């Protein structure tokens, strides 16, 4: 079986609809999204971004321990974990149609879709999950970021 996947276009524009920073991301989605945004509890938009994204694509942000989740006054779910988005996104989608050691834009050529950029900063493992229309990210693409090295990009392809 086929999984359904969401069309670029109504990703894209979504996307768009919040390709805003993280306190500015808050002030739009409201709620305790926005609470925890001004807090400093949430400090990063990506997540947030594509729980929007999906939600509003038709494929919902579930209910889950594997995901931590509050509201935004929409009363839909976003995650506010990168690395829950990342591990999520298979679970909808199915398997990646690419992933990729050290990742180039090279090999992303003809392409159009979801796109999760991993590696480490000084300290930590970490992660960017955005759209890339085969020449540019929706919002900042991570090919071989400040000091942020990318070990691995993995891409599905949307219609």
């Amino acid at each position: 079986m086929s999984h359904m996947r969401p069309a670029f276009g109504a990703a894209w524009n979504r996307f768009k609809e919040v390709n805003v920073n993280v306190e500015q991301v808050g002030k739009l989605l409201g709620g305790k999204v926005q609470h925890n945004i001004d807090a400093g509890i949430f400090k990063n938009a990506c997540p947030i971004r594509m729980s929007y994204v999906l939600n509003y694509c038709g494929i919902p942000v579930p209910s889950n321990s594997k995901y931590a989740t509050v509201t935004g006054s929409d009363k839909k779910r976003y995650m506010f974990r990168v690395k829950d988005m990342i591990a999520f996104l298979p679970t909808v989608l199915g398997k990646a149609d690419i992933s990729v050691s050290s990742p180039t834009p090279a090999q992303f050529a003809g392409k159009q879709g979801i796109i999760i950029f991993t590696g480490h900063g000084w300290l930590d493992a970490t992660g960017h999950v955005t759209l890339w229309n085969g020449n540019i990210c929706s919002d900042d693409c991570h090919f071989l970021n400040g000091s942020f090295i990318p070990t691995n990009a993995t891409f599905w392809s949307l219609k």
